[PDB]
């Protein structure tokens, strides 16, 4: 009993191109004190990133990047072997933690075979301006240029007193001084060092006077984003999840203003779907799949250089979960990513729906592949609503489709793409082989449900 509608793609309707390293995750700087956890020994997970993408972006930061102390003198201790630093819940204080060289040694071989390039945090809420230049030396010296991305002096500076790290009193004005005293000291030892900043969720009185001030001294401007509104908000539910967000949208508009004034780019540094570490029953259910692919390619179309959806440990909204002793596993937001991923680069077109009010979360992107192939990425977020797609403006003798399946929107397994599940170490392969019936093209999708569509 499907809800028909009309997608109607224009190749002509040029939109933003994605970049090869869009995707990305962020992890808790804390989890840096465990020298196995981000090593070329860790195999399983550098192949569930290797899966996510060939280029992508690795962000180690958050809450715990306040609490954790790089020391040039030490050596991980017997605890530190086994630490699984999943993100901060942010109720009290992190335990303090200590960076080893040997933890960087082995980020580094981690990089390398990832290929991924790295966003580093550095203590400015409670370290000292000359072992952030020590840090950023040595990571430097053993992660490279061309793999370090951006230093990031703290992590959203404009929570540290609800977080208790400064006073009530902390504003932009102190932390521009804080953050001109990191970057003067770290400029004396990495003469190239990169920023980026000032790693929070757009605001009035943060980000945009930070573009203003330090745009000759960062390479771009980033942004948190959690779908979770205040704690006073209409609290989270997957059906408020499928939902547009307005402050999503605004955000992204205060985005585009700073990069059009400033001319620096916007990268989305940490994300997920609720804070606090994630909602039980929402963040780690199949609604954060089709949450994450279809905020992807939402924010790829407003012209954002990429995304990094936080996670580590067995957090409630993390896309692996899992230690290098237990193993790892992808959890439902995964599949979105990999989605994503099986899509590839390429150029965004115009994808207009039609005859849709009554099937409203649905939605679509339409790509012109680096390969010259048409894709198309839907996400039918109704939860009661299947729908009958009637796809116009392409022209191919076969299109394929790639299902982003669970039973229910609130499963917290069951989740498989392309009929398959990803395995150990990031393992997929497709094992359904499916055509949409074809001028035009009419493809099904039950509710709550997402599709990839690759024409020849
Ligand atoms: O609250 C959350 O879930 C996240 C908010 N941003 C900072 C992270 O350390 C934290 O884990």
């Amino acid at each position: 009993s499907p809800v028909r509608v009309g997608l109607s793609v224009d190749a002509s309707a040029l939109g933003h191109t994605i970049p090869p390293d869009y995707t990305g995750l962020s992890y808790e700087q804390a989890q840096m004190a465990n020298p196995n956890y981000f090593s070329g020994a860790n195999t399983q997970l550098a192949g569930f990133l290797r899966t996510l993408g060939r280029q992508g972006v690795l962000r180690i930061g958050g809450n715990t990047s306040e609490y954790t102390f790089w020391n040039r003198h030490a050596k991980p201790t017997a605890a530190d072997e086994h630490l699984a630093a999943g993100p901060d819940k942010g109720h009290h204080a992190a335990a303090r933690e200590v960076i080893t060289p040997e933890a960087v040694n082995n980020l580094s071989e981690f990089l390398d075979k990832t290929g991924w390039k790295l966003i580093y945090g550095l203590n400015l809420g409670k370290g000292t301006p000359e072992n952030a230049a020590d840090e950023a030396a040595y990571v430097m010296e053993t992660i490279g240029a061309d793999r370090l991305l951006a230093f990031q002096l703290g992590n959203e500076p404009d929570l540290f007193y609800r977080n208790g790290i400064r006073p009530a009193s902390y504003d932009f004005a102190a932390y521009a001084g804080d953050w001109q005293r990191f970057f003067t000291a770290i400029r004396k030892r990495v003469p190239n060092a990169p920023f980026a900043g000032p790693d929070t969720a757009y605001n009035t009185k943060w980000l945009v006077p930070f573009a203003d001030k330090f745009k000759h001294d960062v390479k771009f401007i980033s942004s948190h984003y959690y779908a979770e509104g205040p704690p006073t908000d209409p609290s989270m539910t997957i059906e408020r999840l499928m939902k547009p967000n307005p402050r999503l949208l605004g955000e992204t508009a205060g985005l585009k203003q700073v990069e059009a004034d400033t001319g620096l780019p916007f990268r989305l540094t940490e994300t997920n779907s609720c804070y606090q570490g994630g909602k039980q029953g929402v963040s780690d259910t199949f609604a954060a799949a089709l949450w994450a692919g279809d905020l992807m390619y939402q924010q790829a179309a407003a012209g954002s250089t990429g995304i990094n959806f936080h996670g580590g440990g067995y957090g409630w909204y993390t896309p692996v979960a899992g230690t290098p002793e237990d193993g790892f596993i992808a959890r439902p937001e995964y599949y979105g990513m990999l989605l994503f991923a099986q899509a590839g680069a390429g150029q965004l077109l115009g994808a207009k729906l039609t005859d849709n009010s009554a099937a409203p979360l649905l939605t679509a992107y339409a790509l012109r592949g680096t390969d010259g192939r048409t894709r198309i990425a839907l996400f039918n977020k109704n939860l009661d609503a299947d729908v009958e797609v009637a796809i116009s403006g392409v022209a191919s003798p076969s299109g394929t489709v790639l299902r982003l399946e669970a039973p229910r929107a609130d499963d917290t397994t069951d989740v498989t793409f392309g009929g398959a599940p990803v395995g150990a170490s990031g393992s997929w392969s497709p094992l359904v082989q499916e055509y949409v019936p074809g001028g035009q093209f009419v493809l099904h999708m039950r509710k709550a449900s997402g599709a990839l569509l690759e024409f020849a």
